[PDB]
């Protein structure tokens, strides 16, 4: 819909020039129908187009320098003249030269003293995904992404603010950051700090942020621009000394480490959605950073509350066993009818000493229970009750399980609070995402570490991707086999006795986790062995082994970047377990250069061999 | 807590270097300073640094050639100054200007007379993990490895001097093979043969030992250098005669071979850690020799062992299938007693003839179970009891399973004399380990040898790495499938009816080795069909195909380097079966010179086409 509607100016731009002779005539390269038009009486100059543009606008976008000359001559004023349309706000042709770096042109109209600072705030010029340049709002930020290093110098001695920043809080420096071609954008950025030294405005223009608090440094690690990641550490490292094939540099360590209450480069990476942006993880001052904490004070501080979780699941087994149970007091209904146990009242489950012992066991599952909520749910309050939460469980989906666990355990302590049957089914819960909540502490292992990403990826790449093809067929033949067996005695083949059981023993048929049914001593039904038959080969032969080697392909993928992913693992664990644990157990790393003579930040050395 | 100690040290030198004009004036290449500092009265001349060095080191280290002079002139005596720290003992700038390659800087200390035999034995110099170079304890040895041909030949004209061990016992020619760049070592260790002819002291400068007892030929073996391994044979081989195509090439097979009582060069690379040790099995004359010791004596007597082993096998698998039972004696406890014999009185065990012909198994099986232990066990009390053995454990697993085996043997004979109960139990891991050591003697067959590789990498590092995972799930949902059928009658569905089964049973389903429960004649619990879905998914489909993929690429590791792992199974077995069997039927390998007029030793002739 609004694809639809750009393409209906884009030809009705093209419509307005052909009924025109002025703005033919600046189309095409005719200054002998110029001459003739600016001639005449008053000859409807400031007239628009489709796009709000003047005569002078097609003459720069069409490469008209001939055009142009004879337009600026005859009409002066054309040069002050923004586009007035909604999809081109504000874009001069000072704008255009630029873009299509007529070199001679631009020099003419800054002759005709053309604004510099003149904001192109059109919809073409937005970083949207609509949007196939996002060069920004200035010339000066025009000429830099095109690679025109004359016309920079050219701009900014007739004036062009160099610490100028558009709607989204962007300097020229973060727009190169943004651009493609990552090699050019390097021999840029150095262009534009030589021109900044004077007499610095406020913090210098590396440093100064954008609307979302970035600065050109912790853009380059968000946007996963890694070649620009490399460019400017050379600002940020010092080599001490070269004792012949060894270098020992010390790095910086400002920004990319957890400094006060802001997001630091570590905790940007984690929570961005651009994948790209975990190879800064292998540049060589993070990469020696993450290693540095995990071995000092991440993997201790990890192993101690992996014990504790396993002495905590240890103790609420156990209390699930021995359970209040008696004998049951009513009588049987049915034949079917297979129970005998219920489960004691509250004033009946604690009387014995034995009992004590377990409402001990008890009273440790349902404080722990608590304080995983006390630690868990008041981060969905700081962050966005629904949506900016939501971003860590795509993230984090063992933060779903250990909450609904502490749920589940609330919920059968309610249910004994007030004598309610049925604790077996949350229990139930209860037990398997309490004991699979241990492997979250498998990332502590390196080995270990990525078979959960396995796990994940098999569940919500390939069986959530494929399972609709398999209830279709599950749906057909359990549907089939039904109404085979619909006019049959159940007590011989009980399979299919009714429409759920008949679900639920065709799925079991299509895992090949129960037998194919079979009795031998009746007559079975003549359309079972042909649909039976037919089931066999589709489903349990061709569609099984399907999901089978679907899932040989995750498994083939995920462990060919097996170091990477566990890494990445392990900076989502160290950030997570600063931001939760006191200040006075974790130190802060790197050595404080306070007594060193080197000012107040903290440093991180790394020695090597060339 | 080691590295972060000497980053806080390496920070102090630079703070040192800040503060003194001295040492600040050496870094920079400040010759005016230099002039006005040392001008003055007495001028602080031999303060310390940070790294006990002095202003005439830091010169040297930053490649100040300027700065050094009006040093040397004003303080003559600086050059005689070693550093007093621990982490750089003994260093001169002698040792310093040889590794920063100051050609004009060497000159000028030895010319007021630099000591060439300084040992720089601080701990930034000893071979350790933490170290990023090892270059040894002198200057001879410094610029060995520093690939510096012009200040080799400068050294050593003033008295450098080429025997010289530092405390690991390693002369020069032991240092450039535990160098990293392998090629330019070759030529360095032609050029250090070139000055060692004078009158020799001993036994030559490439026949010298360490405190390991390594030669530098055997050294190169044991670090795996296959390049210095080629360049160190055209001393030790020697071509007879050359017929067009043809070459007759004569190889020493002296220090390769098992000459005395020492290690030869087979034991050292099959006992080392270091894996890159056995591609020294593909060069030329190890190649031919194993194949020779193989093809002749080696598989003879390999499968002569082998046919003896399986016929006591066969006698002791009979001995315990014909074992002394008769019917019990009591009365049944329990419906769920089984039980219908029990085993015979030891008066009553043996009491007819075809008892007497079992005794005769039952001898040989425990004579040969005494023939394990006494060429077993009295290896552990030569090599190391707990440590150096354990790396034999390590190398060899067949050594445990058959001291396992041999051990199983004894404790049902102690049960047989004394007339102790359960037999059961001793022998049948005796059964099972008795017979998968025939697995042993399948590296006799190339295509069957490394078989028994695969069945080790997928068992320590697949299963033994992704069982805890799996132990997690059945964990869970078997404690989910306890408390299930808690309340209800084990008799129709007894899959679980106590914890210990309710393990066993949901490990069996797991492997989909027992059926998925069920009975149709009774309504299961609600739970059950809920739970055993979800279980059905994650530990049949998806867990179980985990561990078939991961097991399916150490299949596909091991068959690609199948050559090269049986061909070391050879030379393990090689040099076992010599340090056992008598030397009176292990002729030594090769031909003699004693009546061909080449010597004591002990040649293998290889002859090729090129
Ligand atoms: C990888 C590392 C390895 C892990 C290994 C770890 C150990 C793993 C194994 C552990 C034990 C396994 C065997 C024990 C079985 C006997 C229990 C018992 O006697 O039950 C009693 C009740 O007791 C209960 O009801 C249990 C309640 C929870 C116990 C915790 C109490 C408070 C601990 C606070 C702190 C907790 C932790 C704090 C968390 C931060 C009564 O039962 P019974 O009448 O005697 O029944 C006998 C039946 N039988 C005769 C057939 C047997
Ligand atoms: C990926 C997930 C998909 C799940 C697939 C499997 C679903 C599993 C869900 C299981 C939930 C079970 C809950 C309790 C069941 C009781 C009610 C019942 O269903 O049976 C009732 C029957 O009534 C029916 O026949 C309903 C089935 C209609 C067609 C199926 C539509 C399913 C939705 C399609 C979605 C399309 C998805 C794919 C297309 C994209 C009563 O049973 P009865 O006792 O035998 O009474 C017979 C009376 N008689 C004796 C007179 C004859
Ligand atoms: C790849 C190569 C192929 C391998 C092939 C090799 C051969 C493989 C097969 C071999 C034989 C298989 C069939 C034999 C079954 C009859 C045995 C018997 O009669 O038992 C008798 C007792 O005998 C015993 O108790 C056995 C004790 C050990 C025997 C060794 C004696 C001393 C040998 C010293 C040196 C040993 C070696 C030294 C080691 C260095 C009594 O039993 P029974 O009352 O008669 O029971 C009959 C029941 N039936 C009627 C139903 C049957
Ligand atoms: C890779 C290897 C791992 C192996 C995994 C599988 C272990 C296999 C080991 C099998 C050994 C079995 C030996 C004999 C069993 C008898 C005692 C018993 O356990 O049952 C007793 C129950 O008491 C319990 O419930 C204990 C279980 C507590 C929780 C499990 C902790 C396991 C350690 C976690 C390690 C974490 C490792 C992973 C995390 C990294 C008695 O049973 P009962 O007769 O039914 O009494 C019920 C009384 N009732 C009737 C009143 C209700
Ligand atoms: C699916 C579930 C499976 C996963 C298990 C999850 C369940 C249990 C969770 C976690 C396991 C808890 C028990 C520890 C056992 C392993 C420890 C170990 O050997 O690691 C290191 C020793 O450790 C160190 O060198 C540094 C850490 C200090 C010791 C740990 C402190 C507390 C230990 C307990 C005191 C508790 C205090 C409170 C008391 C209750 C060895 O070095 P590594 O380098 O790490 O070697 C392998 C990693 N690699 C591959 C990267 C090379
Ligand atoms: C009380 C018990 C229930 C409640 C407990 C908690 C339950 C919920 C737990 C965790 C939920 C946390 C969020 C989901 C986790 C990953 C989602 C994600 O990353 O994006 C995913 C899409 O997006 C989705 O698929 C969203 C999930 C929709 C289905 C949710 C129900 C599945 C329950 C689970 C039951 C499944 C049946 C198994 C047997 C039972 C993409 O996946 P990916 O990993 O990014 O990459 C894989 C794609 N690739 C292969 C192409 C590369
Ligand atoms: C999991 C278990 C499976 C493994 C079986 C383990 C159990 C039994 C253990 C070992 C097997 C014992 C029986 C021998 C059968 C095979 C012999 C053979 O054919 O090999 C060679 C013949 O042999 C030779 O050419 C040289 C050796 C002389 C003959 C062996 C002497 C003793 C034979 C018995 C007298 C006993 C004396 C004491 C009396 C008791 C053939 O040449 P090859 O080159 O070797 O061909 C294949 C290898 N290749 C792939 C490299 C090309
Ligand atoms: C009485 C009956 C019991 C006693 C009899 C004797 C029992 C013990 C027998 C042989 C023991 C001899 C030493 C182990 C052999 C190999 C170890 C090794 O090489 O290093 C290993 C690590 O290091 C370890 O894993 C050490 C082993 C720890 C577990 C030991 C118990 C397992 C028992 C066995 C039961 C298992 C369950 C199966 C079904 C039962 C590395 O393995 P790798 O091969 O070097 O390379 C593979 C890694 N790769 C794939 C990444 C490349
Ligand atoms: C009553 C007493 C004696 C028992 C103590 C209970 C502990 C076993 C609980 C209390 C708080 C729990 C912690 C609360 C929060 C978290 C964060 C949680 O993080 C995630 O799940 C990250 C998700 C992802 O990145 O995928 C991991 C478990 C952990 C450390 C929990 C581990 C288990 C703890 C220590
Ligand atoms: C009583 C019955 C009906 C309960 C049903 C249990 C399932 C709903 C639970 C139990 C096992 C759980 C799984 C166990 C482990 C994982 C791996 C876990 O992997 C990650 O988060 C990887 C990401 C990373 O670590 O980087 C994602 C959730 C998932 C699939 C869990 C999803 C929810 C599952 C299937
Ligand atoms: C495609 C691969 C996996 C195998 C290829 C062979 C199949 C197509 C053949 C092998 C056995 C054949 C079956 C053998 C016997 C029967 C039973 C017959 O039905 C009855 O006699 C019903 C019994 C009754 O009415 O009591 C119908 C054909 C059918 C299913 C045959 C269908 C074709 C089958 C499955
Ligand atoms: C009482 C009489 C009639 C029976 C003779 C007993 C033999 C069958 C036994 C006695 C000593 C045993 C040997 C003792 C030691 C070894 C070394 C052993 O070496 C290893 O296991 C290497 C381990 C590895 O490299 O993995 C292999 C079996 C072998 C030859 C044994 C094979 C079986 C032998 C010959
Ligand atoms: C009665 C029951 C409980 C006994 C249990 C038996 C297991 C503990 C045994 C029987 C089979 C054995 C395995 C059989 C064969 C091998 C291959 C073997 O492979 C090698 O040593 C290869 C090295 C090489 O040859 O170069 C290592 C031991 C292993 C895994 C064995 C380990 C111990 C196992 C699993
Ligand atoms: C992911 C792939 C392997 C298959 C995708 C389809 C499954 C998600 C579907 C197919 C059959 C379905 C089952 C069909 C019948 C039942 C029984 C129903 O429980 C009962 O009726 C219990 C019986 C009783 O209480 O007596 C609960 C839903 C469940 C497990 C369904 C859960 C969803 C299942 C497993």
């Amino acid at each position: 819909s609004w694809a639809q509607s750009r393409d209906e100016q884009n030809l009705l731009q093209q419509k307005r020039i052909w009924e025109s002779p002025l703005l033919l005539a600046a189309k095409d390269n005719d200054v002998q129908a110029l001459n003739k038009l600016l001639k005449y009486e008053d000859c409807k100059v400031h007239q628009r187009g489709a796009m709000g543009e003047t005569a002078l606008h097609i003459a720069a976008l069409y490469d008209n320098l001939e055009a142009a000359m004879v337009l600026m001559e005859a009409a002066p004023e054309l040069v002050f003249e923004p586009m007035t349309s909604e999809l081109y706000e504000g874009q001069t042709a000072l704008h255009i030269a630029v873009v299509n770096q007529n070199m001679n042109l631009v020099r003419a109209l800054l002759a005709r003293r053309a604004s510099v600072s003149a904001r192109a705030t059109g919809t073409a010029f937005r970083r949207s995904p609509c949007n196939l340049i996002y060069f920004g709002e200035h010339p000066l930020s025009f000429a830099a992404c095109v690679n025109s290093e004359e016309i920079v110098r050219l701009l900014i001695e007739h004036g062009a603010d160099i610490r100028a920043q558009d709607s989204l809080g962007n300097t020229v420096l973060h727009i190169l950051i943004l651009q493609p071609n990552k090699t050019f954008a390097c021999q840029m950025y150095n262009l534009l700090l030589s021109y900044d030294r004077h007499g610095d405005h406020l913090q210098p223009l590396d440093l100064v942020p954008n609307h979302q608090g970035l600065t050109p440094f912790k853009l380059a690690g968000v946007e996963g621009n890694t070649v620009m990641f490399q460019h400017l550490m050379q600002k940020r490292k010092h080599t001490q000394w070269t004792y012949g094939p060894l270098t020992s540099t010390l790095y910086d360590l400002t920004e990319i480490d957890s400094s006060g209450d802001e997001q630091s480069l570590l905790e940007l990476i984690i929570t961005t959605k651009k994948r790209e942006a975990r190879q800064i993880l292998d540049q060589t001052p993070v990469k020696e950073l993450v290693s540095l904490k995990w071995k000092r004070y991440g993997r201790p501080y990890f192993c101690m509350l992996g014990a504790i979780y396993l002495l905590y699941i240890i103790c609420f087994t156990m209390c699930c066993i021995y359970r209040p149970l008696k004998p049951r007091t009513n009588n049987r209904t049915s034949p079917r009818d297979n129970t005998l146990l219920q489960q004691k009242l509250l004033q009946e489950a604690y009387m014995t000493p034995k009992d004590d012992i377990r409402l001990v066991g008890e009273l440790v599952t349902v404080i722990g229970a608590i304080i995983i909520l006390l630690v868990e749910v008041p981060d969905i309050f700081r962050m966005g009750v629904t949506r900016f939460f939501g971003q860590t469980i795509l993230g984090g989906p063992f933060h779903v399980l250990i909450i609904t666990y502490a749920f589940m355990v609330l919920v059968t302590m309610v249910m004994r609070l007030i004598s309610a049957s049925g604790e077996v089914v949350p229990m139930s819960f209860a037990l398997v995402l309490g004991w699979c909540n241990v492997m979250y502490f498998a990332r502590g292992f390196q080995m270990l570490g990525p078979f959960t990403i396995m796990i994940q990826k098999m569940i919500f790449g390939d069986l959530m991707r494929f399972c609709w093809l398999m209830a279709v067929v599950i749906l057909g033949f359990a549907s089939a086999f039904y109404i085979i067996f619909q006019t049959e005695d159940p007590e011989e083949l009980g399979h299919f006795y009714d429409y759920p059981m008949a679900l639920f023993s065709t799925f079991e048929l299509f895992l090949t986790i129960i037998d194919g049914p079979a009795n031998y001593n009746v007559d079975l039904p003549f359309m079972y062995s042909i649909t039976y038959a037919a089931f066999a080969i589709i489903a349990t032969l061709l569609m099984l082994n399907l999901l089978i080697a679907m899932m040989g392909d995750t498994h083939w993928r995920v462990a060919h970047e097996r170091d990477e992913l566990w890494r990445a693992q392990i900076v989502a664990t160290t950030v997570m377990l600063e931001r939760k644990l006191p200040r006075c157990l974790w130190p802060r790393s790197g050595i404080c250069g306070r007594e060193y003579g080197l000012g107040d930040r903290w440093f991180l050395r790394v020695e090597d061999r060339q």
